[PDB]
């Protein structure tokens, strides 16, 4: 109710992707497709929270994976991530109210833009890391000048959105400590535990939900 008043006052909503908009972690799914799920999956857990320098953790994880372009294509085509229940309807209600919706991820644009298309979110509204490939398709690194490539990158994205569009009320929605750490500069943060409860987030967030339906505030 009071959460509904908050949610309805936003003119922009930024969603974390991994474990919020989708059930999975995009990089762990890619690691599965490339055959090193075990090591990378725990490296990803080890980075969760404000725990390690993100950029180093991403280099090491990708150095084990070595994803080729055709492997990224196969992931998107054959093992696409699962949208969290309710998120399709939630983004639809937001877009019908002219709230600008963004996706922000430390994952990868190829995957996140696939997710955005399913949600009618334009690619201009997607902020993620960009994989590089050689002419033959072999993994060649990633763009380190992206804000999402560095620790604190979600906060840097939101700051860039404020400067570009002058939004008066930007809300960050996400499951982890780095999402909670994006407020400020976000105006409010709503923790999400529908896929996995991070107790550290749930204990310290003013707003926390476990089911995307809870923000649907008028049953239509
Ligand atoms: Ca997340
Ligand atoms: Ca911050």
């Amino acid at each position: 109710s009071e959460l509904r008043k908050l949610f309805y006052s936003a003119d922009a909503v930024c969603f974390d992707v991994d474990s919020t908009v989708i059930r999975e972690e995009g990089i762990d799914e890619l690691a599965k497709i490339c055959g090193v799920e075990d090591a990378v999956s725990e490296m990803t857990r080890r980075a969760m929270g404000g725990a390690v320098p993100f950029k180093a953790a991403l280099t090491e994880r990708l150095a084990l994976i070595q994803p080729s372009r055709e492997q990224v294509q196969r992931l998107i085509a054959e093992q696409p991530p699962h949208l969290t229940p309710g998120i399709r309807e939630l983004v639809s209600r937001l877009q019908e109210r002219n709230v600008q919706v963004f996706l922000i991820s430390g994952g990868f644009r190829s995957i996140v833009e696939h997710v955005a298309s399913k949600l009618n979110i334009p690619a201009t509204n997607v902020f993620a890391n960009r994989l590089k490939f050689y002419f033959n398709g072999e993994y060649a690194g990633f763009d380190e000048t992206q804000p999402t490539a560095e620790s604190g990158g979600k906060g840097k994205v939101i700051k860039l959105l404020k400067e570009k569009f002058h939004f008066k009320k930007i809300i960050m929605i996400g499951d982890g400590a780095t999402d909670m750490e994006a407020c400020p500069p976000a105006d409010a943060f709503i923790g999400f535990g529908g896929n996995v409860i991070r107790q550290q987030v749930k204990d310290n967030a003013k707003w926390y939900i476990t089911d995307f339906v809870e923000l649907l505030g008028e049953l239509e």
